């Protein structure tokens, strides 16, 4: 069985190289695949390039709601520090095909983020910080309070309808693995596949990397045999990956290009993370 996230759609390119079996990037699949540069300001920033994947796809599935936001709030379309512009969402959506030069992943690595020294952030608070406005602190290691707060300058671009501090207003979750099964591991990622949200995942590497989950298949019995992910740290000729999902020698829930065996343990994996499309809540009406 197999469970992909929605609104895109399955690469039919699949091909195996040298070290993994994966399907060439083509733009308005749905998917998404930001790669990193390592321009000394990205190096680290996996979280933040799984986090634009999925604000991408996150643009696409609200296109039209998103244009009729800026609409309404025409002063929500650039953010300008002191004089000086930051960021134009209408750039970042116009580019959001782009895997290197993406202007949402430009404006995530040279201004919200830059060289963030050997830190990183997840995909959520990335988020609860663009969309919003949810100030992210590089001191908070849980999950974002739902709490009224002053905006975080760097983000709350639709603020003016996702607020803080309502929790029906929060698009995102975080859920930790490290002490869950096979069985627990693949329920949940299925459950969020089925529920319509896009998903990050994390996995040993700061021992710690994150990527997109774009699709997975089950065996008979419901568990995990691999998912689809695209990896910031990749070549941009890569694009899809297949990995193969298995319990290691060391009693983990690891991921691989290759097969999980005695001598291929892969990387053990640590957390999901999610983004709902927020389709319902745009009207200001209510």
């Amino acid at each position: 069985t197999s469970v992909w996230t929605k609104g895109v759609t399955p690469p039919a390119n699949f091909t195996q190289g040298e070290d993994v079996f994966h399907a060439p990037y083509v733009a308005n699949q749905g998917w998404y695949d930001i790669t990193k540069t390592f321009n000394g300001k990205d190096d680290l920033l996996s979280g933040a390039a799984t986090a634009g994947n999925m604000l991408h796809w996150w643009f696409d599935q609200n296109k039209d709601q998103i244009k009729r936001y800026l609409e309404e709030h025409p002063e929500k379309q650039k953010i300008n520090f002191n004089g000086e512009q930051m960021f134009d969402v209408k750039e970042a959506i116009d580019t959001k095909n782009h895997q290197l030069d993406s202007k949402l992943f430009e404006y995530f690595k040279e201004k919200a983020f830059p060289y963030l020294k050997h830190l990183g952030v997840f995909p959520d608070h990335v988020i609860d910080m663009f969309i919003n406005g949810y100030r992210l602190s590089l001191t908070n290691h849980g999950p974002t309070p739902v709490k009224e707060g002053s905006k975080d300058p760097r983000g709350g671009i639709f603020d003016a309808v996702f607020t803080r501090g309502d929790q029906s207003k929060l698009l995102t979750s975080r859920h930790d693995f490290k002490e869950k099964n096979l069985k627990e591991i693949s329920d949940l990622i299925k459950k969020e596949l089925t529920e319509g949200k896009a998903l990050g995942l994390s996995h040993t590497y700061r021992i710690n990397h994150v990527i997109n989950l774009w699709g997975a298949d089950f065996d008979s019995n419901g568990n995990l045999k691999a998912i689809y992910v695209t990896d910031s740290d990749s070549n941009a000729s890569i694009g899809m990956k297949k990995y193969f999902v298995g319990v290691n020698s060391a009693g983990k829930v690891a991921i691989s290009a290759k097969e999980i065996k005695e001598d291929n343990i892969g990387a053990q994996v640590l957390g999901l993370f999610t983004l709902s499309t927020g389709q319902d809540s745009w009207n200001q009406t209510n």
